[PDB]
């Protein structure tokens, strides 16, 4: 054990007119790609492992610069990346393929 | 520090042109829900207590599967989640009841 | 000092139609600042010190109420944010200057 799941999914929205609960919202579009879950807790030393599910359509990217983290997951494949957090603070987990706000970014946070 | 504080918040924006600053960007169009904050670390075996508070217009959903969380909060309502966070990892916090990318998912980081 | 680092990016992202890995995506547009990473976790106590580099065109903003941080990092400029996380619990950062859906919001997560 001791994986985490990090699913990558694409979402195409575009709803012209919302109208539900007496509430009415227009022209929304929103093309995003998300890691679920976005933010990874670990401690310094832990052995990391995250079992990467790519849900997106395309090749989607995993980074993590501080540890050497550069992953390209195929479309619909799973990739298990595993690496030491072996420095403290809050890394940017990002698709190095995409718009970051497109496939919006992620953190791992190693805590003392 | 007794529970966690989490508000679902609508923002509709529609900026056709912007100048800041000398800096111009145009037809900017973007409605989102967004639970602030969105993401909650705890301790594996912690009693958790999220107190979420819809200002959303329309109800709102607050999920994490790993601990059969899945409430719908009602428009201006406020509600107490309470779990015991049994199982350390990275959960999703999302809206099971509207596009993730629309309404924007958080984590729940059980740490051991 | 081995503190936090957070970068200030904006992206423009317009795309009406891109064609990648026989995949077709229209009407893409997106502008958003976002604070990479978003996700700090301390623990309650510590001495929290936040390099924030505003890669950003125009004057950013950084901050998080509950420990009374408020900040606006000029285009280009960097700024150290030191603050005491004297309370437990999960924070929303945010930028005071711009939409949240726009900039999006990060979290502070202190843990007891
Ligand atoms: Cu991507
Ligand atoms: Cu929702
Ligand atoms: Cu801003």
């Amino acid at each position: 054990e001791h994986n985490f799941n990090v699913v990558i999914n694409a979402y195409d929205t575009t709803i012209p007119e919302l109208n539900v609960e007496g509430v009415t919202v227009k022209n929304i579009r929103a093309f995003n790609v998300l890691n679920e879950p976005e933010t990874l807790v670990v401690k310094k030393g832990d052995a990391v492992k995250v079992v990467v599910e790519n849900k997106s359509p395309i090749s989607e990217g995993f980074s993590i610069d501080a540890f050497g983290v550069q992953e390209v997951i195929k479309a619909g494949e799973t990739k298990t990346i595993s690496f030491t957090a072996d420095k403290a603070g809050a890394f940017t987990i990002w698709c190095q393929l995409h718009p970051k706000n497109i496939h919006l970014p992620g953190t791992l946070n190693v805590v003392e």
